C-alpha cells in the first residue's frame, strides 16, 4: 500500500561555465541511472518505466528521458517520458511514479530530473521561414522557456520583486538567509554529511580526465556584509542579487519508487514513504508562494500538522520566496533549510525536485529525524510538496 | 473501481506544413480548443483539478506550453498545470497521465490533450552561448533534432523505418495502395460531414484580415496509386517511404475531460468513451514501428478484449509502411483499420496526434454506434501506446 | 590620349525577392563579362586588369572582381580588385580604371559593377566568442554595411528627410517625380529603348530555366494619386515613402575602359569619351547634396557648364535627391533623367553607377546628343560624377 | 615627378583573441590616421583621398576607409574609398594612391589598410528568406571572403600544399625558415628597430586601460625542434603547421603618398620613392607563386635587376610561399626579409601590405640601403609589388 523512495542518488552541481558546461542532461541521468543499478544490484527487467523531468528540452534530442534510460544501460523494452512542470519537474517525476503505481500501471518506476543551464541553446525563431529585412533577435533557450514568465516574458527575479514587496522582505533579511543557506552547505559538506548521496562523474577533456566528486557552486567565504555590497540584479531599486539567489546550474538525480512490498521483494533499502502530495497554482506574477497552498495539501494527506515536521526542504529559488514560505508557515528556522539550499549548492532547475528528495532521504538516515517536507516554488505560479517520513533499517 | 471516462473531445483542424496555422503557436491552439470546451460543456472552471498537455518541439514555446494552454485558455490561475513528451505518443499520454491521477487520488476532473506546430519550431545554434570560435557552425532545424531523429542514431525516423520495411517486405506498391486508400477514405468522410462535430473553428488574423479555419486542409483527396507511384524515394536512394506515402509537418491540438463516470454525470458532461485498457511499450528505436504490436496486446489484455471484438482500430499512419506492417502483424481486418482515413491525409501534429485519434473515435462510435475502439501510436525512440475504449451509451 | 567606353552591357535589374534572388552578385557580373567578351571578340589576354563595384562583399566569397573575372570566362593571368564607394562603386570601378591607364599600369580595363540585395546575409558579431547569457542581435548585413550611415546608425532615407526639410521639398514635388520616373521608364521600355544595352540572363530552376531578358522592379500603373496614399517609411511625418524610393534590387553592368587609339587598334566601336571626373564629400547627414560638388568639378575638367549638357543621369537615390540636384544646378526637367531612373528601375548598390553610364552610353547613340553627366549621391557623404561626349 | 611615401606609421598588431580583439578595423586605422596628422602638422584640407585596404568587409559598416578618414579627424570634404585585393590590398592603397597622383585625380592621399580578425562576424545565408527544413549553415566571414579560395571553397593553406609539392619544399626547410623569421624578429625588436613606426594605441577595458604599444604575435622562443613536433594544419600527410604559417591578427597602417614636391612644400619627410609596380596573376590554386612575375613587372619599371635590390620583403603568408619566390628569384637568404616576418609578428590581412611597405620605409632610413621591393602573394591567384628607393635626409 505504501509507496515508498529506495536509492536516491545525485551527481555533485556544476556551476555556470564549470565542470558539466560541455555534459548533456540527459548523460547526466545516464549516469546517475547506470549507478543506481550497479549499487543496488536491481534487475534492469523489473524497471516498469523511466520518469524524467528536464525543462530546458531545446536541442537535447529526442525524449530526454528515453536517453537517460537507454544511455543508462535499461533494457529496450523499458518505456519512458519526460515531465515539464519547470522548477517542480524532478519532483514532478516521482509524483508521476507514485500515481502510475497507485493505478496499476507499473509496479516500479526510475524517476528523477535533469538540467545543464550551459547546454541550453539560442533559438532562431526566424530562420526557418525567414527574417526578410531588418535585424532580428537569437533568443536565449534559458530565458525563453526556463526563466522567464510566459505570460509576461518579464524574468522569474522581476516578478519575485513584487512578493518581496507584498510580504516586506528586506534585503538585510533576505541577505541573512543566503549567508546562512551559505554557512549550513559549507559545514555540512565539510563534515562529509552529502557524501551518501553523491555519485562521482568522470568528465573527459582534451587531454585530461577529470573526477568531478563535490559541489562547487557554493561560496563557503560569504558574509552578510559583502552581500549587502551586490548590486539589485533584476529591478533599479530591487533587493534580489547574485548572492541571494542561486546559479545557472548542471546536475541530475534519480531514484526508485515503488510499493514497500516491492521493494522488500527485490532487497532495496527504503528511504522515504511518501505520506502526502501537493500540487497549487497561483497568480503567474507570484509563483514564489506557491509551496504554501501545496504544503497545506500535502500535510492534509499526511495528517500532518506544520509542527509535526522535523525538518521542511523548500527549494531556495530566491531568498525572498525561502523567507516568505517560512514566515507564512510559522516554521522554525532551526528546521528550514537545515543543511543549506540552492543560493548554496545550485537551483539546475528540472533536476533540483528530485535533488532535494534525495538530500532529505540520505538527511533522515543521518539524523533519524521521522517526517519532512520537500516543496518547490514552479514558474508560472505552481508549487509542488511531498510529505515524507522515514523507513527504518 | 470506477469507470474513467472521455467527454467533449474537440480538436482543431489540423495545418499543413506552411499552411493557414504558420504563425499560430502550439500553445494558442490548445487555449482556443480548452476555451471552446469550457464554452459549450459549461464546466465549472473551478472543478478542472489539472491541464495536462503533450507537446514534443517545446523549444521556443515558452515556459510550460501546458500552463499557457491552462491561463490563455481562460482557466482561474489555481489550475494546475504540466507538459508531457512521450514524442508522438504525447496527446495519447496526458490522457493516460490523467487516468493515473485520478485513479490515484491526486485528481477528479482533468482536461487532457496535446499541442505541436512544426512551423512554429525554431532553429538552434549550439554554438552561440560560448562561441564557434573559428570555423563554420551548424544551426539545427529543432524539428529533426528534437521531433523526427532517432536520438542515438541522428538519422530521420523515415530512415529507420526502411529497416520495418525491409524485416516485414512491405512492397513500394502496398505502401501508395494504403496511402491512396487513406486519402480516398479521408476525403469521402470528409465530404459527408463526418469531422464537422470534433473539429472546432479558429480565427487566423492576418495583414490582409481574418481567416476562419474550419476545414483540415493538409489532405489532397485527388491521390491516385498512378500518381504516388510517380515519387522519389525520400529517405534512402533505394528506398520505398515517399513525401506521398508519408504524413507532412503539420500544426493542431485536442483536449477533452477525463473524470471518473460519476464525476461526469455530476456536472453534467456527456461521456463518449470509457477507458478499459492502456498499454505502454518499448522496443529497439531502430524498429520503433512495431510498438503498436507489443502496445494494443497490453491494452486488449487490461480490456479483456481479442482482436476479433473490436469494430475499428486507429493506428497513426506515422507511414503508409507503420499502418500495414501494425495491421497485417495483428490479423486486423483491412475494412476496420482506419476507417475514415489516418495521418497520411489529415497530417501529424506530433504531440498533439494522441489526442486527435482519440477525439476521431469519440466521434465515430457516436455516429457509428460501434462498441469498441482502439487507438495506437507507434513513437520515435522504440515505443507504442494504446488505449481500449468502450462507446458510453450515452 | 581620350580615355573612352565601349561595350557597355547591363542585366535586367531585379526586384527584392524577384528573379535574380538566388544568383550571386558576382555570377551577374560574370555573365556580363562573358556576353562582353563573345559579342566584341576581344583577345581576352589585351584585357590587363577587372575591376568590380561592390558594396555588400560579406558572404560574396575572396575578392567578387576575381570571381568575375574568372567566372566570366578570363583567362587566370588577368588581375582583379573590387572596389567600394558604397552607391558610387558602379562608377568609381570606371574612374580607377581611367586612373590605371593615364598612370600607365594598364591599357584596357574591364570596369563595371555587382550588386544582389536579396543575396546580402544576416552577420551574428557575438557567434565567434559568445553570447554568454541573454538575448543577441542577427544583423541584416544590406542595412549595417549598404544603407545605415556608419557614424550615426540611422537609415539613408531617414538621413534624406533632413535634406527635405533644408531644400523644402514637397511631397508632392516628390510624387510628381516619383510619377514621372515611372512613367518615362514604362515608355522608354515599351519603346524597345533599353533592349541594346540589356544582356539576358538564364536563370535554372526546379526542372526549369527562366530567361531574364526585361527590367522587371518597374510600376507603369503609378500615379500621383496612388503615391499620395503611401505612408512614410523613415520618419513619422516624414515625405520618403516605399513609392519614391528605389527599392533593394540586383543586378551588374561592365564595360570596356582604354585609349581611343587602343580601341581603335583592337577592333572596338568607342560609345563614350571621359571628359572629366569629380569626387566630393560632404556631411554624412546631407550625403543628397553630393552630386552637385561632384558634377561641378567634373564639368570644370570638361570645361562645360551646366547649360551645354544634353542629358543629366543623376541616381534617383530618393525622388528628393534628384528634384534637389537638378534645382541646386538649374537643370531642365526634360534633361533630367530624361527615360526614367532608379524609382522605377532599381537600384543595385554596387552596380547603379556602372549601370547609368551603360544607359547614356546607348541612350547618347540613339539620340545622337552630345554631352552627357552621370553622378551618384554616396552614403556616408560623397558624390562621383563623369563627364561624357558621344563618339561618333 | 617622383611619387614618394611620407610618415608610414602602422599599430602593434594584436594576436587572435589578443589585445585588439575588441577594437574594429576602422577604429585602428581612425587612430593611425590622427595620429599621423598630429606628427606631421598636415593641413587636413590638403588630403584629397582617404584609401584604405580591407578583406573582411562584413558587420564593418558602410565604407571602412570613410569611418577611418572621419573618425581619424578629416574634415567631412575629404572622399574616401575602400580597396579589395585580398592579401594584397594594404599594398593596392598605395598602388591605388600613385594611380590618383599620376592621372592628375588627386595632388595627396592618405593610403593604407586595416583588418581585425577576431572583429569578422559570422553570416547566415539562409536567414534572410529562410532555412524552410533541415540544418544549415553559419559561415565564418573569415574563411568564406578571406581565407578559402572562391573557387574551391579549400583554405589557402590547402592549396599552398600543391606549391610544397610543386617546387619540393621540405617540412624541415618551412621549420628553418619560420625559426629564423621569429629570432630575426625578436632581435630587431629587442635592438628597438620596430619603434619608429609603432605608434601606441589606447585601449580602454571593462577593467580600465591597456596601452598596446608592442607586437604581441611573436614566439621568440620558437626553435626548428619544437616546430618539427607540430601537426599538419590543412592535409593529413602535409607539411604547414601552425608553426610554419602566421595567425589571425589584427593591425591598421597607412602613410601619405604625394610628388616629391607636394611633400618638400608641406614640410613632409619623404622616405621612400615609388620606382615600380607590378601586379600578376596566377592559377588560384598555385597563389603563392604570384610575387614571382609581379615583382619581375616592378623591377621591369624600375629598370632593376634581382641582385641590386638590398632587401625583399616578401609576405610570408606560409614558410613556403617565401621559400618558393626566394629560391625562384635567386635572392640572397640574408636580403629576404631581414628583420623576420608575418609567421612572427601576424597577417592582418588587409593591413598587411601597408605594414610591409611602413617596415621598410623605416628600415632604408635605418640602415641607409638604398633599394627595396615589397611583395605579397595573394588569395584568388594575384600578385602585386613594388620598387621603391630610400629618400635621403
Amino acid at each position: 500500500d505504501e509507496i515508498v523512495i529506495s536509492s536516491a542518488l545525485r551527481t555533485p552541481i556544476g556551476a555556470f561555465s564549470g565542470t558539466l558546461k560541455d555534459t548533456p542532461a540527459a548523460a547526466l541521468g545516464a549516469h546517475v541511472v547506470k549507478t543506481l543499478l550497479e549499487r543496488t544490484g536491481l534487475a534492469p527487467e523489473r524497471v516498469d518505466e523511466v520518469v524524467m523531468g528536464n525543462v530546458l528540452q531545446a536541442g537535447n534530442g529526442m525524449n530526454v528521458a528515453r536517453q537517460v534510460a537507454v544511455n543508462g544501460g535499461l533494457p529496450v523494452a523499458v518505456p519512458a517520458h519526460t515531465v515539464n512542470r519547470v522548477c517542480g519537474s524532478g519532483a514532478q517525476a516521482v509524483v508521476t511514479a507514485y500515481a502510475q503505481i497507485r493505478s496499476g500501471l507499473s509496479n516500479l518506476v526510475i524517476a528523477g530530473g535533469v538540467e545543464n543551464m550551459d547546454q541550453a541553446p539560442y533559438l532562431m525563431p526566424s530562420l526557418r521561414h525567414g527574417a526578410r529585412m531588418g535585424h532580428t533577435q537569437a533568443l536565449d533557450a534559458l530565458l525563453r522557456d526556463g526563466l522567464n514568465d510566459a505570460f509576461s516574458d518579464q524574468h522569474s527575479g522581476w516578478h519575485t520583486e513584487d512578493l518581496v514587496a507584498k510580504y516586506e522582505v528586506s534585503r538585510e533579511a533576505q541577505d541573512r538567509f543566503a549567508a546562512t543557506s551559505q554557512q549550513r552547505f559549507a559545514a555540512a559538506q565539510a563534515a562529509g554529511w552529502f557524501e551518501g548521496e553523491i555519485v562521482p562523474v568522470t568528465i573527459t577533456t582534451r587531454k585530461g580526465e577529470t573526477v568531478f566528486a563535490k559541489d562547487e557552486a557554493n561560496r563557503p567565504d560569504t558574509t552578510e556584509a559583502g552581500l549587502a555590497k551586490l548590486r539589485p540584479a533584476f529591478r533599479k531599486d530591487g533587493t534580489i542579487t547574485a548572492g541571494n539567489a542561486p546559479g545557472l546550474n548542471a546536475g541530475a538525480a534519480a531514484m526508485i519508487v515503488s510499493s514497500h512490498a516491492t521493494a522488500t521483494e527485490l532487497g532495496l533499502q527504503p528511504q522515504l514513504v511518501i505520506r502526502g502530495i501537493g500540487v497549487a497554482a497561483v497568480e503567474p506574477g507570484l509563483f514564489g508562494f506557491g509551496p504554501v497552498p501545496a504544503i497545506k495539501l500535502a500535510l492534509a494527506q499526511a495528517q500532518w500538522q506544520v509542527q509535526d515536521v522535523d525538518r521542511f526542504e523548500v527549494n531556495e529559488a530566491f531568498a525572498a520566496v525561502g523567507l516568505v514560505v517560512r514566515d507564512e508557515l510559522g516554521i522554525a528556522p532551526e528546521r528550514f533549510n537545515v543543511d543549506g539550499g540552492a543560493i548554496a549548492h545550485g537551483h539546475p532547475i528540472g533536476a533540483t525536485g528530485a535533488i532535494l528528495l534525495t538530500k532529505v532521504a540520505h538527511a533522515l538516515r543521518r539524523t533519524s529525524e521521522r517526517r519532512a517536507v520537500v516543496s518547490l516554488c514552479i514558474g508560472g505560479g505552481q508549487g509542488i510538496a511531498l510529505a515524507l517520513e522515514r523507513v527504518k533499517l
